[PDB]
């Protein structure tokens, strides 16, 4: 399995044509699962899930989708509330691929997209696995913006390698994961005019009209599927107190918390995350 | 595997001779694990872990120990702080069986014993799996005593079948698990003069001198092993808010919460509990 | 000041004529305040706020309104979501009496009504004082129904003196406040056929398809006024964990928690409660 | 009232002579109260409590004590656990001035000292008012170190004007309180060689083998007096989740949380803070 061997494009209609890039693996396997990556500058499907896609593709038909604004998907300068935008694009892709009801796995912004998708198209989303998710999180104790969100904002205003390394270091417990190679690769993708345009567009999208669409903690009481919330105890972007409304109100919720783990559970606790996800989605 | 085929006794010295009953299975397997049951009237090892012992014994050398006051272990009318008493008995058994460092699995009172054991004899306890545990739990939001503890107290004062059924119903989410057969079997064991004597002795043991020994949330910052806390979201005896000091202060802690699950995780979520415990203790 | 001397009636229109009873004191004081009582069987304005009306009436023009279904207000057999029904009745009274923007003080059910009113008619509500409030509370840790709600339901199905006493005992920290006289007085009011009709109508409304209007924790981010949340640490009906979403999402929120205090803050901490309310509402 | 008019010195003995500086006002008022300031670089009694001393001195005999290492009190290069060191200094002052049982008001580091004092010398401490206190706080949700503590450490390693400004900005909700004049005044006091010696001695003491005496969340169940915890909802140094163990375990605890308020409650909510403290301590 390589980036190039798994690479696919589709064109969907979201206020006009929208190119989506995704990775496909495990084509032999009956159970389809959709993977939605985190939203840090320069993030994309293959790098977000590099420790997961091969293991999951042994069990499932994996569709890892670059969200609009990321990777090789289109990077429009203008769009509405991001999670609803991304959810509409994914729904376009489900229809094109002939999918019915499919489980979704999403970290951070991708968790927000997975939830918005499961609320807007309830019959299309099966079981959800959500790692340090946006949208259904509401930090009952942590003052907003969090240390993590403030470092992301600083990069948006001053997109330097130093500001990117600072944001990456508050995303993990083990700061040695933030290697010079990782910083150089993320920064090369994040600093392009097309990426910076998307990065800011996405910021502006969460304030003003349709802010309510981002307050998904108000709505997840309506989810009827099993939902596995996964958190790093030391998440400094979407901290653990953000899990409590979702855990209380989602009828078939579970929560797993990992000590000595920040915001990148799928990287920092890859083996434990892989085994939880395989068991929760029925072993395939 | 039957109650009779697995039954064992040992005599240990705890302020004089103390008979301990336990169940042994998986004698072929290299990794020993000790199971410590919950403390409800009439509880014992075989009935507490009936959905777990056979599955665990495929992977591990299982020692499921009737705590002093329960099952076929001695039921003294007088003893100190219960968890320290039970921990001293277990340590006597470890020495007799020639055990070094062994992981422990404990629900409720047994979780309290497992923790007291891991604090008092730190080199003898490996990984801990603790389900709705006593002792390291401190209910930061729930007024004490909880609905669950009050129903246990009512049975101690008025040991009727009706008061026992009432206490059992607040221990599970799915009240159909509290069958007439289960109520009749627990009540027959709970109502014996020997059991009632132990039941009250144990009550009196948690107030007065050595109350600090029961406040293990003050001490678990010192635990150096991985610890898997497991809770039912709807636990009405040791509610979920009781997990937070332990999750914060134990360096290598994890937490799993099950929605639609009360105080008997090992029964109500037996399959998920079994798989979590097997993976966490290294698959054996 | 007596029940009789302060007693007033108004007729308002909510799907037809609705008689409201209220108590008026401190006439000619510059600032009007409306008090809304809790919803336990036999509750009413005068008995709910007897340790408060005389003191508040030194500073404020006090209107203590019997909500529909309570005291001498009309006791209809059917209504929609209770808080919106009560808020529509209160709006009728505000219009009839010519009130502009008035601060509201509400405990439990009355706190829910005060919030529903402040959301639906934002220009008519000033500062809110909410004591163990319903509606905007969501018990993130406590399994629902709570011990307090379960004892209320038990009375509703078997309206005996013993079941009322059991419900009143989980309302207070100091169970000596639950005197034979209090039990007798409340039982007499709660067991009339009209009062039972109202309590049975309350049950159907809370589990009808109108339930979303009750989930005011979803909506209080919209409140623009200062809001003083007041909780008994030992509240067993609406426990302290129910404060957290409102404290987080109301911009100008404050929270005060009293140790050694249950659900009846205005009785068990009457002096401290009076003093907080007088200062928060501007001294009068 | 001025810095100069209220300035007093005492010599006490803690492993040898120790000069303490304090401010005295309201002499001849029946009730003495001791104020203990927070621990930010350049902090001292007069600047910490300038919006409070004049008001409190109308009701109380105020002693505002510069803790060892701050203001004009001695700045030793080495000491044990800071709160016990400061509590031993305060006991020396109490004995020297002939004080009996005195209520204590402390913010942050000073709240830790007030608690250590109330635990070690229980007959000498009355009612406690603790604002965003250290020591008895344990951040159950917030990863440690907090954004606030990290900016303090950054100043300690690189004691520049820019790093001090960055630390002062996470102390307050309204960043306009952090004026060039405030930064200039604090930087001047914080960057003297004696003050840097004291701040470097503070660092070593908090990560020395004396750390257990700092974990006062383990011990405050012993406090017998009424304790008023006061928190800014937006506290980024000692965040609100740090209140929960103390609120649960102190028998006569109260908590007050101000929305739109950071770590400096006594500055950002000075009027409401003064009024709460005056009422709680008995009006004087």
């Amino acid at each position: 399995l390589t980036f190039e061997s798994t690479s696919r494009f589709a064109e969907v209609d979201v206020d006009g044509p929208l190119k989506l890039h995704y990775h496909e693996a495990g084509v032999g396997n009956d159970q389809t699962v959709v993977l939605l990556h985190g939203g840090g500058p320069g993030a994309a499907s293959w790098t977000n899930f590099s420790r997961n896609i091969a293991v999951l593709a042994r069990h499932f038909h994996v569709l890892a989708v670059d969200q609009p604004g990321y990777g090789h998907s289109d990077k429009r300068a203008e769009h509405g509330q991001f999670n609803r935008y991304a959810a509409m694009a994914l729904k376009g892709l489900f229809d094109q691929l002939g999918l019915g009801r499919v489980p979704l796995v999403g970290n951070s912004l991708g968790g927000g997209t997975a939830v918005r998708f499961a609320l807007d198209y309830p019959a299309r989303a099966g079981r959800l696995v959500l790692m340090g998710p946006g949208g259904l999180s509401i930090n009952l104790f942590a003052p907003d913006p969090t240390e993590g969100v403030k470092r992301l904002s600083k990069f948006s205003v001053a997109p330097t390698r130093e500001n990117l390394e600072a944001f990456l270091r508050v995303m993990v417990y083990d700061k040695n994961l933030i290697t010079p190679e990782l910083v150089d690769q993320r920064f090369a993708l994040a600093s392009t005019p097309e990426s910076l345009t998307a990065t800011r567009a996405m910021g502006k999208s969460f304030a003003g009209a349709d802010f309510e669409a981002g307050m998904m903690w108000r709505e997840v009481y309506r989810l009827r599927q099993p939902v596995l919330l996964i958190w790093g105890r030391e998440d400094r972007v979407n901290p653990l107190d953000g899990a409590l409304v979702a855990l209380k109100t989602i009828p078939r919720a579970q929560l797993h918390v990992f000590g000595q783990c920040g915001h990148w559970v799928q990287v920092e606790k890859f083996d434990e995350f892989n085994k939880l996800t395989i068991e929760f989605l029925g072993g395939g």
